[PDB]
């Protein structure tokens, strides 16, 4: 037993991280087959970042102005292009460590592992959720742009996120691997609003099931509720509305524990209205919303 | 900015994980040079585990009774021996992925990354502290024994932990790579007590510094204190006593923030006595003690 926020093993991704430099700006790129993907703001000076005209900036840059380095070894850049907010640098050498991969645009409420890297060197790994407002709560600094978020299904790496920026609230924003931002953000240094950060109700429920599975059950009350009833309470706390799809998705956990989803909702309702009274659930003193039902099943089942 | 519990990149360790099977018991082993290290209870049936005589059990086992598998490929076992609570299986093939490594016995209060593996297949990665009572709060199930805990310093992997068992409290126990338990535990299925789990005071302080660095400062009060004064309060809450060594270790963080260690102690004292009043610090509603000063510096500095 025990339940922990855990990231996917990062080995397959480590082997794809390179350092990309243009002028005095350095960040990370992702080397897959003969292409290196990186944030287009690698072409900006600190001045440019305030209001960059990327089309105009990129035109002053040739292949040889992009310095790409995997370990101590240079890659030869033989082409460049800009796709939305990412550059693709064609190199003359296919990464011999390229794993099977795809590019995916992840839905809000889903989770992924981030391999924090500094100027091409893997630094550490942790789990994030894509929040309903299309931000993540990460740990990023200068040099960590181009670090990627991914999931692994056996041998397939699904890349879903590349890091670009931080908002005034201290949360993080970035793109899929086609360079399209998650959320309304743009890659320039101006103040930008994410909007109200709502709680991922289905994830809270999953974690409450996790807790029950791992012996924590003090919060199981004698009440039930309905979706409409629970959702009237949800709105009040800026929880996402629960739908039947979410009910269905929790099916396996409901079965495994013998606790109806609406009974757990009633329990969640009393926690929201009455707080925790200084108690903890899976060693947290607030309601955790960054574990998906999959995340919970994967851990509690354990196998593979 | 932002502060996250993050594990070391796990690639170097992934390449050392193998599956060890003896009879119907399967678990993980660590393959370094021509040696595979695994928990000696791989030799037990479910019955034996209640009260195993390992010396007697091991004598019924020959080299060929240990099935060792890295991916789909068998290793040939050419020798076996028992060192404390681990078996060493000599194999005829040096692991070509062996990184530079050492074996270290970690101190209580220090942290490490765990690569959770299931029957030889890496599953995920997360950070643990070795608690003052020499337990860890992990996530482990059958099949995850032999999963290892480590730290990385540039290219050197320091292995410090191998997983063996779970205590009635749901916490975890294991050995160094010489097979010596952390704490008073033994590898048999009987009820065993860890004793009072004290809070790692120096780590709490470091995390409070992390918070200040990352903009959270509502808890900075107008008081100071002394070590003896603070330690009288520490004892009451089962915090570890603060010593000058801990003061010194916090030096870099004290300097970086301009907050004297004893001022932060005074702030910690008021948090202990008055609670959080429903507020959060780095998105937690309790006091976090699983980040070392190093962990905090490493993240906040970021570089390398």
């Amino acid at each position: 037993s025990g339940f922990r926020k855990m990231a996917f093993p990062s080995g397959k991704v480590e082997g794809c991280m390179v350092q990309v430099t243009c002028g005095t700006t350095t960040l990370n790129g992702l080397w897959l087959d003969d292409v290196v993907y990186c944030p287009r703001h690698v072409i900006c000076t600190s001045e440019d970042m305030l209001n960059p005209n990327y089309e105009d900036l990129l035109i002053r840059k040739s292949n040889h102005n992009f310095l790409v380095q995997a370990g101590n070894v240079q890659l030869r850049v033989i082409g460049h292009s800009m796709q939305n907010c990412v550059l693709k640098l064609k190199v003359d050498t296919a990464n011999p460590k390229t794993p099977k991969y795809k590019f995916v645009r992840i839905q809000p409420g889903q989770t992924f592992s981030v391999l924090a890297c500094y100027n091409g060197s893997p630094s550490g790994v942790y789990q994030c959720a894509m929040r309903p407002n299309f931000t993540i709560k990460g740990s990023f600094l200068n040099g960590l742009c181009g670090s990627v978020g991914f999931n692994i299904d056996y041998d397939c790496v699904s890349f879903c996120y590349m890091h670009h920026m931080e908002l005034p609230t201290g949360v993080h924003a970035g793109t899929d691997l086609e360079g399209n931002f998650y959320g309304p953000f743009v890659d320039r240094q101006t103040a930008q609003a994410a909007g109200t950060d709502t709680t991922i109700t289905v994830n809270v429920l999953a974690w409450l099931y996790a807790a029950v599975i791992n012996g924590d059950r003090w919060f199981l009350n004698r009440f039930t509720t309905t979706l409409n009833d629970f959702n009237l309470v949800a709105m009040k706390y800026n929880y996402e509305p629960l739908t039947q799809d979410h009910v269905d998705i929790l099916g396996p956990l409901s079965a495994q524990t013998g606790i109806a989803v609406l009974d757990m909702c009633a329990s969640l309702k009393e926690l929201l209205q009455n707080g925790m009274n200084g108690r903890t659930i899976l060693g947290s003193a607030l309601l955790e919303d960054e574990f998906t039902p999959f995340d919970v099943v994967r851990q509690c089942s354990g196998v593979t």
